[PDB]
């Protein structure tokens, strides 16, 4: 299982700042981000 944490605000913007694992999904809440993986 692999993770991202990455600095987002509003779930929306998680998309983009999720791009560095090359997971997908993005979610982001208290400045953190999540992926999840496939």
């Amino acid at each position: 299982g692999v993770e991202i944490n990455v600095k987002c605000s509003g779930s929306p913007q998680c998309l983009k700042p999720c791009k560095d694992a090359g997971m997908r999904f993005g979610k982001c809440m208290n400045r953190k981000c999540h992926c999840t993986p496939k």
